């Protein structure tokens, strides 16, 4: 896949994760964007995490859709900077 | 391995992790499924974690059996959506 | 590398991580083995973590030496079960 | 990329992460170095994490720049020890 397409895909993942956490769990936009990156990178500090059943289901969907997309994006970003 | 077989394997991993956490650590089915995904993806928030010796041994077995299975499943899922 | 050699290497990693956490941070042998797996798999729940400067340095050494060894071991284990 | 160049790149990542966490979040140099390794390895215990908006943005930049660099460095280090 072209690197620019990979960029769009991970951006869509970031929008999906941020808006979902914000509306479902009620955290701020900034915290929700930070949590999304922390999650799809598998860092998972746990300073923020879903506490409702709907948020838990949503988080599973983000894990399944975003961790692989983020991994490919980082590998592509390595090629353009190194 | 065919992608559909990989699907069955990760599903078996999910059943194993969910039922084990539920019966060993006593959390609800929903929390146990959420914890299983969070674990085999290596996100590991830590909002839920085993607190008994048996749960700790079980969690090691799930880590050894599920992290690799989940990684292959996500890589295959990328091929079918991208 | 032969799969059996990879097995020995990750076992040495596990011994090193368990004994170090036990003696440096003072946790039990069982907790220390559980923490070692949780760490080298990058799950990192955070229910246990080093709280002394020496434990923090030791944990960095285990992260650098064990995460790659564990990743190869899981990939090899996939070949023998799938 | 030559293994020695990869070494320099991850070292630059470590300097960037340590100084940033120290100055932005105000933790000690030692804690900040430990947190940097824990983050770029994706272990993410969560015993330390950014609590300010600026620290959250900085942490995203470190996640995007350091996780891929660290992964290549560990894979190269495996070749020189195994
Ligand atoms: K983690
Ligand atoms: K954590
Ligand atoms: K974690
Ligand atoms: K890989
Ligand atoms: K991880």
């Amino acid at each position: 896949v072209p690197a620019t397409r990979i960029l769009l895909l991970v951006l869509a993942v970031i929008i999906y994760g941020t808006a979902g956490f914000h509306f479902i769990e009620g955290e701020s936009w900034t915290v929700s964007l930070y949590w999304t990156f922390v999650t799809i990178a598998t860092v998972g500090y746990g300073d923020y995490s879903p506490s409702t059943p709907l948020g838990m289901y949503f988080t599973v969907t983000l894990i399944v859709l975003g961790i692989g997309t983020f991994a490919v994006a980082v590998e592509r970003l390595l090629e353009f900077l190194i």
